[PDB]
DNA sequence: TGTACGTACAGT
DNA sequence: TGTACGTACAGT
């Protein structure tokens, strides 16, 4: 069905406000938070059990919201290290979808200063 | 004459091998090192007195060599902080040139994963 | 600024 | 991995 588009890093932030435990090398789920009064483009980050860990960094969510809202790609997330950080942790992301959507995803990331590695 | 194209960060590396002193907020000069056997795209970084400080990071020089070699832009460099680092220091760069060359510079940076901020 | 934090692990 | 290093200074 869906094919791989590529990979990208970013960060989970606001760890200080949530209690959802993450382990190194563990997947996390990205879920849009459209009614967030602080950022309309907000994207929450949950652990494998559905417990919130934090949010995607503001700038990254600025890029990704359009992709998620328009079902242009499914975004997988893995935390490579620093599961025990205080404030922030790194996020390895992979984008999957229909071949015909790759350009639109690639451009939406470029428009915000991100590039599919 | 020349007009501003914009700004970009990178890093000076290999500080360990040179003795050229830099102070915070001081300009540095970029000079191509074309006969470098380790990297053909090498770009040296000198202090205001002409003493070598280090090199542009490999990836960044990969982007910039073409720009410098083809006189597409003049690149100014300022070290914002960390003049007393051990191995690496940050570099705020600004690109100046003829209006008609901006696109070519912008694209050459994109091709290597850099963007004019 | 100094320091508490994040993370690379040290040219070209 | 732990740690020596670089640098942000701590959601959305």
């Amino acid at each position: 069905g869906s094919v791989l588009f590529g990979s990208l890093r970013g960060h989970v932030v606001g760890l200080r406000y949530y209690t959802g435990v993450v382990n190194n090398n563990e997947m996390v789920a990205l879920q849009r938070d459209p009614n967030n009064p602080y950022d309309k483009n907000a994207i929450k980050v949950n652990n494998v059990n559905g417990n919130q860990v934090g949010h995607l960094k503001k700038e990254l969510a600025g890029a990704l919201a359009y992709i998620m809202d328009n079902k242009l790609a499914q975004i997988e997330g893995v935390v490579p290290f620093g599961a025990n950080n205080a404030f922030t942790m790194p996020l390895h992301m992979t984008f999957w979808g229909k071949e015909e959507n790759r350009k639109a995803v690639s451009d939406q990331l470029k428009k915000h200063g991100f590039k599919l590695g």
